[PDB]
């Protein structure tokens, strides 16, 4: 005769640029894309903070700049482009200034627990990045299909 | 006959010693003004913390002392004097130890976004002040009538 | 006849390993005792953080290790041993990463307010302990029967 068979599959753990736990976090609205496009799991620099109006003009991280926060994942604000989710010019952003988020990584080795995070020129985590941050790792280290992700603990500037 | 007219006026943004945003903030009660009077928009110092009872004895900032927090604005707990709001000797006082608040300042130029806040010998922000804090600027820079205000970001000691 | 009399007595302020105030605190679950037993009012160390599962392996402080948090009193997750409340091996811990807690101290002198906290080898507060922490004192200094307690303010790593 025949022997019946059963299969089992486990879902992934996380997707790029999404929150990790329900710990204390502080997301910031009232942020505008001054120029260009911002990926969901990437660092963000502040070009200028308005005095009277109060909006903060943000931009993608570049060389010789201090990171401020990381964009997060939302199904309403984000625009569908480049086979992913991005924030377009002249639109609001949800930037996380504190908490734990799943970032994008160009690294190939698992990190430690309480070491400082280093970012490269385009705002993605790298083992030997030139840009130094005050954030620390959190322990999470997984990947989604062909995309590598890492968990990072952010602190307020 | 006649041409009708319509006018337009705008309200101010903030008042001295007023909470700026709804971000993560911590307000510490159970504090007593040991001596003197404390203005609403000024920093304070902790003279002594009681071991058993637990009331912290606060005082207006002086020379060579570490600031602790900024008094906040309340219509019930504050007495009116010198055409301003103050906290009198004795009685509870609300001091903010974390969050965004508007502070009195004697500076005349706009401050940068991320930079350490320096205060003078009486607790008002000054660009070339002597006392150095761990707080950082937030971006707000306005003026109510003839009073100059500035927004700062506080951190727990 | 007789003269009637009335008496009065007072309670104790705190018990070891219990939360002091309702300020901004963050209690992290998802922790398991890797080896040994952990007291309620003692610090812990992070042996290893799992990359995929997410649980953090915790232990007792030793020589040369950096503290992470302080165990938290509870009436359900803690067993009673040595006529005291204690966490056992292979069980969930309620480690407090930020906030105010009543620790165990072997010092004999009252501390200051803003000075840094030094711990000893076994993870209890000591006036001249070798291990250096980023935490700061709060002010509480009491004694329950024959056990000395001290209040401390914690910060996220």
């Amino acid at each position: 005769a025949q022997i019946n068979a059963s299969y089992q599959r486990d879902m992934a753990i996380a997707l790029p640029g999404m929150v990790a736990d329900t710990s204390k976090y502080n997301i910031d609205g009232a942020c505008v894309v001054n120029e260009g496009d911002v990926l969901v799991g990437a660092a963000v620099q502040v070009v200028q903070a308005q005095a009277v109006d109060g909006h903060k003009l943000v931009k993608a991280l570049t060389t010789g700049t201090t990171p401020y926060g990381v964009a997060i994942r939302s199904h309403w604000q984000t625009v569908n482009a480049q086979n992913q989710m991005i924030y377009e010019d002249g639109g609001a952003i949800n930037v996380m200034t504190s908490g734990r988020v799943w970032m994008l990584s160009k690294s190939t080795e698992a990190p430690t627990f309480g070491s400082a995070v280093k970012l490269d020129v385009d705002g993605q985590e790298k083992s030997d990045g030139t840009i130094e941050t005050t954030w620390t790792y959190a322990g999470g280290w997984t990947k989604y299909k062909d995309i590598q992700l890492v968990e990072v603990q952010l602190h307020q500037l």
